[PDB]
């Protein structure tokens, strides 16, 4: 039960060409290649990953890191349509298992985020999850990216997944008011929710970590996206290296090194499965190597507990 470090890798990220060669594989156990998009008819839009999936797979495997294909909605409501429609649902299940097998991947990750009428659609989602599990091959890993506390997943969902990755971030971030989107408090409560309420074994609960934040600084409007999002790399660039050891400077809130470490430590101290990251490319660049968040994760998850004699 060694800790896992599941890193999301967006194969269509604008920084791919420049940053792919710098991925710190020694601090990863798995990578989720994102995303194969789910269409309403149960088929997949693999344009975001088709051209790079094979190369990433070979590179990951060469470094002894597993690779899974992550699946998200093609557009608003398409994933919901796919699972509520019986034939589409069965098609989607086949598509997923096929893609995984064909591309010789280590498994698949389900990132379902259709929040409209959540409880009404959940039974169908659960049926989809069970069907996926029953249809998958033995060796295939099956994981999911999930919310905690504000959405109910019940107590049956748990059983079908090898890893349940908590998206403990983006809380209260979509308003005109500055706030910490991924607090330590909410991370701890999210974990407790999944172990105690969803009855998921701690050995499969994975705490999600953000390598980005949000800024409400007027002066940074030219450095944040449509939702005020800004990568850790952009934070250090615009706010200076002192930002690496804080969660906030002015009206910019994110997860700095101390907090990333504190989250990893809680995972370790309370026997959780490990951590997940969204997303690897948002980390600092080699010009700020020593300040990278992945290294904080590496020190806490691979080294702090790995020490042995006869070095």
């Amino acid at each position: 039960s060694l800790k896992v470090v599941i890193g999301y890798l967006a194969l269509d990220d604008w920084e791919f060409e420049s940053l792919f060669p710098t991925i710190e594989w020694k601090y990863l156990t798995h990578i989720n290649a994102s995303f194969a998009r789910v269409k309403a008819d149960g088929t997949l839009n693999i344009n975001p990953v088709r051209k790079r999936i094979e190369s990433v797979r070979e590179t990951a495997h060469k470094h002894n890191v597993k690779i899974l294909i992550s699946l998200a909605k093609n557009s608003p409501g398409e994933f919901t349509t796919a699972i509520n429609d019986p034939k589409a649902r069965k098609e989607l299940i086949q598509q997923i298992i096929a893609f995984t097998k064909e591309y010789k991947l280590d498994g698949f990750d389900i990132d379902y985020e259709e929040y409209d009428n959540w409880d009404k659609n959940f039974p169908s989602l659960l049926v989809f999850a069970r069907g996926l599990y029953l249809a998958k091959e033995k060796n295939m890993l099956m994981t999911c990216a999930v919310n905690s506390r504000w959405l109910n997943y019940g107590t049956e969902w748990e059983q079908y997944f090898d890893y349940i990755n908590l998206m403990s971030y983006d809380r209260g971030a979509f308003t005109d008011k500055p706030v910490q989107h991924a607090s330590y408090d909410d991370f701890v409560k999210d974990l407790k929710y999944w172990n105690e309420q969803c009855r998921a074994s701690k050995s499969k609960i994975v705490g999600g970590l953000p390598f980005y934040g949000y800024s409400w600084e007027e002066s940074l409007q030219g450095a944040v996206d449509d939702v005020r999002g800004i990568r850790y790399s952009g934070i250090l660039k615009h706010l200076g290296n002192e930002a690496a050891d804080k969660d906030n400077i002015g009206k910019t809130y994110y997860n700095g090194r101390p907090t990333i470490a504190n989250k990893c430590k809680f995972i370790k101290e309370n026997d959780y499965a490990g951590v997940m990251i969204w997303q690897l490319f948002q980390d600092a660049h080699n010009d700020n190597y020593d300040l990278k968040l992945i290294n904080v994760v590496g020190r806490e998850m691979m080294e702090e507990g790995h020490h042995h004699h006869h070095h």
